[PDB]
């Protein structure tokens, strides 16, 4: 509340909350978080990335993006944990430290605020965004179907009230939008990590086609690794393959996008649940399941500074 130490990462907070908790973390380290607004959400509400960095100009950076699906709230609370997480091991953690010293880390916490502050004040289990308009009383699209890769194929639905919708075009949301100009503009991306929420699976690229990635071998031990990684703590099961494989067929997607645009490292992580609890994950699992996914995550961090 006053200060990072004091905000209690052990339950699961509202929109204003993270957003206080942002300006806390970039008064307490000015020096190695930066908070950019990359836009304005479908309601207008400020679409915030934290920037940690030690210096340089455009250093190779690390993407990671978190809450694109409203209800996954696991996830915001992962995001933050982890914010948190990177300015207390920056110089205490030889390998974090070696990754910050030559490569940024763009952190979105909240990439759909829209359908957050819904799922604090009228339905929890809301996943759109919040976009209005057509020939139609539904609202929202999901942003995870609007990225312009094998848009509007099979794995994505054109009926706005329905689940999955895909949006009138791609990069359609602004949501989306916002992330892919960023990402354009800056041009040293190196790896792009979306998290989810809930089945523990470790995902690769290609959701949209049957078609093979060139650099499948190596994606698949990094996630072996990764996965090996996260593990060791709490002995929490993950499934990794490519998406299309593993899970199914879906269009649109935000990693299948990252990795047409040569960012290599896209992976998508699935939290946390196999379906006890699901998208109302105990918050009792929210600190256990940050400290595991963090595991992972500077798994394949590593990979990247080394490759
Ligand atoms: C449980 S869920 N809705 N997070 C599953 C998440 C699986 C996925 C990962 C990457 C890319 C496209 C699809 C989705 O259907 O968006
Ligand atoms: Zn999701």
């Amino acid at each position: 509340a006053r200060s990072t130490n004091t905000f209690n990462y052990a339950t699961y907070h509202t929109l204003d909350e993270i957003y206080d908790f942002m300006d806390l973390l970039v008064a307490e380290h000015p020096q190695l978080v930066s908070k950019l607004q990359i836009g304005r959400s479908y309601e207008g509400r400020p679409i915030y990335v934290l920037k940690f960095s030690t210096g340089g100009s455009n250093r190779p950076a690390i993407w990671i993006d978190l809450g694109i699906h409203s209800r996954e709230w696991i996830t915001q609370a992962t995001g933050v944990w982890f914010a948190k997480k990177f300015t207390e091991n920056y110089g205490q953690n030889p390998s974090f430290t070696a990754i910050l010293d030559s490569m940024d880390i763009f952190l979105e916490i909240v990439t759909n605020p829209n359908g957050f502050a819904f799922t604090h004040s009228e339905n929890r289990l809301w996943r759109k965004t919040r976009s209005v308009t057509s020939s139609s009383l539904c609202v929202g699209v999901d942003a995870n179907r609007n990225w312009d890769a094998g848009f509007g194929k099979a794995g994505a639905s054109s009926s706005p009230c329905s689940e999955t919708y895909h949006g009138k075009y791609a990069n359609s949301e602004v949501e989306v939008k916002s992330i892919v100009d960023f990402v354009k503009n800056h041009g040293n991306f190196k790896a792009f990590l979306s998290i989810h929420s809930y089945s523990q699976l470790l995902l690769y690229p290609y959701g949209y086609t049957t078609q093979s990635i060139p650099d499948k071998t190596e994606l698949n031990q990094v996630a072996k690794s990764a996965v090996a990684a996260l593990k060791s703590l709490y002995g929490t099961s993950y499934k990794y393959g490519s998406i299309i494989t593993t899970i199914y067929q879906a269009s649109g997607g935000s990693i299948d996008w990252s990795y047409n645009q040569g960012i290599k490292y896209s992976f998508t992580f699935e939290l946390r649940d196999t379906g006890r609890y699901g998208f109302l994950l105990p918050a009792s699992q929210i600190i256990p399941t940050a400290q595991e996914t963090w595991l992972g995550v500077l798994t394949i961090m590593e990979h990247t500074v080394n490759n």
